[PDB]
């Protein structure tokens, strides 16, 4: 009937396909899981992905898709009244770039089985393992700040003056900001971009702390 | 097409064998990045992230990100595909794809291996705990899809060569690099070896590249 996503409050990953699916004018249904509590890893969700993570999405019959850039690009494949790309290669390509600085480079490093890793392995207190984390965070946003503000393809928006995946990483990016308490004063460009697309209902929406399971 | 590369860089390599399957001619500059050529400005203001691959393809800005420049050269260039036609198989080829160059690779890059060391005092051999735990779970994850899923065939998906299976065996020549056991993964193993017999993957390998060792 209707495209189902296992998700989560915090997701990062998560949050991308939601922005994507509302901007689309997709009907959903999202089963939350709690990632803290280890949902991901019964056998139950292992048999639907046995990554153990979220998202993972169901568009009616067939398997399930996981990772969340490949799920923009099935939804940008399968449903094409509102792109999320634009048409040219070469700015489809810096799109995706900026989106892969988020989405490659920096959120898998801050996902919590890391978390967990670096306490558990090495008996690191959580006060140091999340230095880690904003390690990570601080060096996404540089490459980005730096990218955005010199390269000329930017626009309203990460690639020109139309949303694209560069964007729905971006936001992803910067909601964590806000959740894990990163200094954002040095990212002037990144934070214009970030308010203009969170300007959006689609996004806002979609929001972290608009989902189920969110503290105040 | 000129390529910053490197000889050992899983990302690059991943470039590397599209380049050649696709019978597109390319110079690689080979960065040394032990010795931090990657951190230099002239470098910097090529890829400010300070990483391989960076391309450029005629005139234009250059381009980063091993699976974008992919998706470049496939939507750019002829050559053979390495993305098939219907939208639920090339999801599932990029998410296998992804298991790798998202959740994977970017845990033992070195910025990741230094930061552990610098940061946190951890000797060589705790930080490789870091790096083998990355491999491991990836690897664990890739089994158990590839074995378990109908859309394995030949290879990753179907019996094409795919983004899958570029980014399969920038993993799998890792494994022997950094000694992990793949005695574990035999769907990954089988597949790996039908990507190592393609002539256009074997010229691409981090062993045969300059830099490499004797
Ligand atoms: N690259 C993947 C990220 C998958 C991932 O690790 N997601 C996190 C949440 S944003 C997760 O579910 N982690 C579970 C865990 O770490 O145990 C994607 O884009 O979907
Ligand atoms: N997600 C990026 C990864 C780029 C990357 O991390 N490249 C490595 C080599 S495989 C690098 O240059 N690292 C520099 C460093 O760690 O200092 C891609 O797919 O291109």
């Amino acid at each position: 009937s209707m495209v189902k996503m296992y998700g989560n409050w915090r997701s990062a990953a998560a949050f991308r396909v939601r922005i994507a699916l509302n901007l689309k004018g997709i009907a959903y249904e999202e089963v939350f899981l709690d990632l803290d509590a280890g949902d991901q890893h019964k056998p139950d969700f292992l048999a639907i992905n046995p990554q153990g993570a979220v998202p993972a999405l169901f568009d009616g019959d067939g398997p399930p898709l996981t990772q969340s850039l490949a799920i923009l690009d099935y939804l940008e494949e399968t449903r094409t009244g509102v792109p999320l790309l634009p048409e040219e290669p070469r700015a489809r390509a810096r799109a995706r770039s900026l989106a892969q600085v988020v989405a490659c480079d920096t959120h898998p490093l801050y996902v919590p089985r890391v978390r967990t890793f670096l306490m558990e392995n090495y008996g690191l207190p959580r006060e140091r393992m999340l230095e880690f984390l904003r390690n990570a965070f601080i060096t996404g946003l540089k490459t980005l700040e730096t990218r955005l503000s010199n390269e000329a393809g930017t626009g309203r928006f990460c690639q020109g003056d139309a949303v694209s995946h560069a964007d729905l990483c971006l936001i992803s990016l910067w909601v964590g900001t806000g959740i894990f308490g990163i200094d954002t004063a040095a990212y002037p460009t990144v934070k214009r971009i970030s308010e203009e697309v969170l300007a959006l209902d689609a996004v806002a929406r979609a929001h972290p702390l608009r989902q189920p399971g969110a503290p105040a």
